[PDB]
DNA sequence: GATCGC
DNA sequence: GCGATCGC
């Protein structure tokens, strides 16, 4: 029974970025996690990490700035709290959306709802990070 | 099994 | 609950 199943409260300050944040997502560390987003949710006791994610994208959807750079089809996803798709070259088979990755692995004392520890990646990066 | 998503 | 991918 993993620590991302059982409930917990949101913690973290975030990081400053632009509306062109998802290049770094395919690159190294990844894209950061927005501080507008962080503040919007700091200290909300969430039921599961599935509950948290919905609340992250849904706030991206209510955010006119970060949604600005998504097509009419991804503004939808986030508008119901779903991850938007990545570009095809960044996808791996049937793993197609952006993925919220625990920078420090949870098993090594990485905290689940530690927004400062969450980085955003394309599947192709997410795999490579977990190798190189 | 680990760690991401619906 | 279910589906995906990597696996040294
Ligand atoms: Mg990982
Ligand atoms: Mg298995």
């Amino acid at each position: 029974e993993s620590k991302r199943n059982k409930p917990g409260k949101a913690t973290g300050k975030g990081k400053p970025v632009g509306d062109k944040w998802l290049d770094d997502a395919g690159k190294d560390s990844g894209a950061p996690i927005p501080d507008r987003i962080a503040d919007k949710l700091r200290d909300k006791e969430f039921k599961s990490f599935d509950d948290f994610r919905k609340a992250v994208w849904e706030e991206v959807s209510k955010d006119p700035e970060l949604s600005k750079n998504l097509n009419p089809s991804n503004k939808s996803s986030v508008s119901k709290g779903y991850s938007p798709f990545t570009p095809k070259n960044q996808q791996v088979g049937g793993r197609k959306v952006y993925e919220l990755h625990a920078d420090k692995p949870i098993s090594q004392g990485g905290e689940v709802y530690d927004m400062d520890n969450i980085r955003v990646t394309t599947p192709k990066r997410h795999i490579d990070i977990h190798r190189g």
